């Protein structure tokens, strides 16, 4: 409805990111901002909430309550929620727990009661900010001022960040791993996504950090919300799901991550890595091979195909390998269950998937929550866009902390796989801000 001009200077995800403070009509207004490859949604404000839990579904409208008991898939159950809720908004925002996807694999009876499984609501206003401009949508179309004043004034400076130790191995990563490895060599499954926390010291401004590490990454998705006592931020280069209004779904999983920008030299001796490497290959090939069989089950039959095999992205810091997988969903399916169908990642449970989740249930701390699992955006229209979660930074409970994780294979090296939690957690510890 009403737009403004985005200023000189003044980076968008610097003006989406302080946004939430100045629109929040009072408090800790619960927001969710969600970037599309440099397209940023504020959903500022809660008008309705979904609550999906293991044992319960709540729908929670201005502190009043609704509790119900839900059965069958947990697809169609948030399916069916969410749908109601956007009778009354063009767009819902939330997350979906990685437990959201055990049900599939009869493992729902591991969950401890009130496991949360999604959490998706109804904005009460939404922002839409671009290197271009500032659109204000409706009702929300009078936070003009407030938004006016905030250009006038200039978004809060970036301090420095402050350090934090990733070296310690409290929940013994090393020793899990080990396990996984003998269990692989015994013929169990053939790989598992196991990780560790690093918990971080001190409380984290989590605008303000970030935008410090959207300025050193530049993802095809990000977020940071606060939601229900939960703050979280995350870089995510992966999408889980896309689910298009014309019923094109689309899965992209990531077979490995290089640094970039060191140089030539550096640089193509990085990439022919990333383009040889037997290991990754391998492991991405079975992942696409999952990929395709898993929307196959939900998608018109022989729609389903590959494009952009293998193919090399480059975003700024860094390179990665992966590939898309396309088809064109059932007319008998819906995008939640499409959702489920490739739930889990592949890439962030094992292979066989069953296998997988059930190992992660004795070899990782859980729940997972929100690492694993994904930060959602839907649309009035059947659209659905969920991007992995895998590099954030969570505060829960007056506790804060990182989770990265490693593929594990029958060669894996327990110190080899805790370096390369290191390096992944590297893309997010420089850039904490404190308070």
């Amino acid at each position: 409805s009403s737009s403004i001009p985005m200023p000189a200077g003044v980076n968008p995800a610097d003006l989406a990111a302080e946004l939430a403070a100045v629109v929040t009509e009072s408090v800790d207004e619960d927001y969710l901002l969600y970037e599309c490859d440099g397209q940023w949604v504020l959903a500022a404000g809660v008008q309705a909430m979904v609550e999906l839990d293991s044992d319960e579904l709540r729908v929670i409208r201005d502190g009043v309550t609704r509790r119900q008991q839900w059965s069958g898939r947990p697809g169609a159950a948030l399916g069916e929620a969410v749908d109601r809720l956007l009778l009354e908004t063009d767009q819902a925002f939330g997350w979906v727990a990685f437990e959201f996807g055990v049900h599939r694999y009869g493992l729902q009876q591991r969950l401890a009661p009130h496991t949360p499984l999604a959490r998706v609501f109804s904005p009460r206003t939404r922002i839409m900010v671009s290197e271009k401009e500032i659109r204000l949508f409706d009702a929300g179309i009078r936070h003009r001022e407030a938004i006016d004043r905030l250009l006038a004034t200039g978004v809060r400076e970036v301090p420095q960040s402050r350090s934090v130790d990733v070296s310690d191995d409290p929940s013994g990563f090393r020793r899990r791993v080990a396990v996984a490895v003998d269990e692989i060599a015994a013929g169990r499954y053939h790989k598992v996504i196991l990780s560790r926390c690093v918990e971080v010291p001190f409380a984290i401004d989590f605008p303000l950090t970030y935008r410090l590490g959207r300025r050193h990454n530049t993802p095809v998705r990000s977020f940071l919300l606060q939601l229900g006592g939960i703050r979280a931020l995350g870089y995510s280069p992966e999408l889980v799901t896309a689910v298009r209004a014309d019923g094109v779904v689309i899965t992209e999983p990531l077979a490995g991550t290089r640094a970039l920008g060191r140089g030539p030299a550096i640089d193509r001796l990085a990439r022919d890595d990333l383009e040889s490497n037997s290991k990754e290959i391998v492991e991405h090939a079975i992942s696409v091979r999952s990929s395709l069989e898993e929307i196959t089950d939900i998608a018109e039959p022989g729609s389903a195909a590959v494009i952009d095999f293998m193919t090399v992205r480059e975003r700024g810091s860094v390179q990665h390998l992966g590939s898309t997988i396309r088809a064109r969903l059932d007319p008998s399916s819906d995008r939640m269950a499409a959702l489920e169908a490739l739930f889990p990642a592949v890439t962030a449970s094992g292979i066989p998937k069953a296998a997988g989740v059930e190992a992660i249930f004795r070899l990782d701390e859980c729940p997972r929550g929100l690492y694993s699992g994904a930060v959602v955006m839907l649309s009035a229209d059947g659209g659905l866009d969920a991007a992995l979660t895998l590099r954030a930074a969570y505060q829960v409970g007056g506790r804060t902390w990182l989770r990265a994780g490693a593929g594990i294979i029958e060669e894996s090296e327990p110190e080899r796989e805790f370096e390369e939690t290191c390096e992944k957690l590297s893309t997010l510890t420089p850039y904490l801000v404190a308070r």
